[PDB]
């Protein structure tokens, strides 16, 4: 984590690089960088929310393009039932929608994630683009909050 004053004084390229892990959408970071200086962390976060408010399906696709799918990271009881149901739900999700299951995980239990996954599998394509975007916005904000201090 770097101070807000450090973020304000970075070069445009170092500042975009600091923001890059928050989401794989260079335009979002470029926009925030171009609006420096920020006078408080709260104001930076509010601007960040505005900048992602009109992301659509094209941004969802670009943001997720390098995300590993099922079977792409081979590793070589109630816990077993949960792990199985989560792995099966993820497999169903990828087969239906042709994209990884994106969910803000911090703060949710495995059982809560399973319930959200099961519910989202009942969505229409448009309903799920919207929810996946909302989760992408939440994740981006949590990452930004860990990247730049007061």
């Amino acid at each position: 984590m770097i101070a807000l004053s450090q973020f304000n004084s970075l070069s445009k390229d170092e500042a975009a690089g600091l923001l890059a892990p928050c989401v794989a959408l260079p335009a979002w970071g470029e926009t925030l960088v171009s609006l420096r200086p920020f006078a408080s962390r709260h104001a930076l976060l509010q601007t960040a929310r505005e900048a992602m408010a009109n992301w659509g399906e094209d941004e969802l696709n670009a943001a997720l393009s390098a995300h590993p799918r099922i079977g792409e990271k081979p590793t070589g009881s109630e816990n077993e039932r949960l792990a199985q149901a989560l792995r099966e739900g993820n497999a169903r999700y990828e087969a239906r929608f042709g994209r990884v299951f994106l969910i803000r995980a911090k703060g949710r239990s495995g059982e809560e994630i399973l319930q959200a996954l099961t519910r989202r599998l009942q969505h229409t394509a448009d309903e799920e683009v919207a929810e996946a975007l909302a989760q992408l916005r939440e994740i981006t904000m949590l990452r930004l909050e860990g990247a730049i201090g007061e």
